[PDB]
């Protein structure tokens, strides 16, 4: 099945999933001297006061951190945004070296890792419903540099031993997403897509200006998860990103100047 390897990476992505080719492909590169500033974006609304965590995942890809979104508990609104986006779950992607692992680029700069905090539209009901909407999603992408410690970021990073291998799960209860965000909220946005198969047309990507840090040790504990399953060779996971794809029709907006 798809991957990150040689044999069954990005490139090979879009001979079972052919919208890998699509017009409005994720991740991209920003280029900051071109995106425009958009004074009829209004400010973002993030409302995390209320956010259930569950359980965190290994699904071979990355590992998931997921949340009750069976209300309106931990929403995103506002900024390009129409309606109520319901927290799902979050996950990163990252490097085997500090040099690369965001997915999206700015400036064609590659941050150690990106962080996706994944909300649906509850006007389509569920999370499987919203995917073949092209307004069904709403991702906050967070850059990832190395340099001081996280320390909201620290509880994620302490379990990871848990759930090393692929299919592994471990209860994650009152974990406040609160604690991964920058001090600001200012945004690039443009229109994409799943930056893994099923690489589906439906995310309104809002990527967040300003980088959080996180230490050279919390990023070394990401590294020693395993893509694979308990008991088949060992295979760490590192470089789950999907490169920047062309832009095409599209033009990112700014919240701020
Ligand atoms: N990296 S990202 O933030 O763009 C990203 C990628 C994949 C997904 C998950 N998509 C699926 O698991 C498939 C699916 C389809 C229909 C019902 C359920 C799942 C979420 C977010
Ligand atoms: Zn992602």
């Amino acid at each position: 099945h798809w991957g990150y390897g040689k044999h069954n990476g990005p490139e090979h992505w879009h001979k079972d999933f052919p919208i890998a080719k699509g017009e409005r492909q994720s991740p991209v590169d920003i280029d900051t001297h071109t995106a425009k500033y958009d004074p009829s974006l209004k400010p973002l609304s993030v409302s995390y006061d209320q956010a259930t965590s569950l359980r965190i995942l290994n699904n071979g890809h990355a590992f998931n951190v997921e949340f009750d979104d069976s209300q309106d508990k931990a929403v995103l609104k506002g900024g390009p945004l129409d309606g109520t986006y319901r927290l799902i779950q979050f996950h990163f992607h990252w490097g085997s070296l500090d040099g690369q692992g965001s997915e999206h680029t700015v400036d064609k700069k590659k941050y150690a890792a990106e962080l996706h905090l994944v909300h649906w539209n509850t006007k389509y009901g569920d999370f499987g419903k919203a995917v073949q909407q092209p307004d069904g999603l709403a991702v906050l992408g967070i850059f990832l540099k190395v340099g001081s410690a996280k320390p909201g970021l620290q509880k994620v990073v302490d379990v990871l031993d848990s759930i090393k291998t692929k299919g592994k799960s471990a209860d994650f209860t009152n974990f406040d997403p609160r604690g991964l965000l920058p001090e600001s909220l200012d945004y690039w946005t443009y229109p994409g897509s799943l930056t893994t198969p099923p690489l589906l047309e439906c995310v309104t990507w809002i990527v967040l200006k300003e980088p959080i840090s996180v230490s050279s040790e919390q990023v070394l504990k990401f590294r020693k998860l395993n893509f694979n399953g308990e008991g088949e060779p060992e295979e760490l996971m590192v470089d789950n990103w999907r490169p920047a794809q062309p832009l095409k029709n599209r033009q990112i907006k700014a919240s701020f100047k």
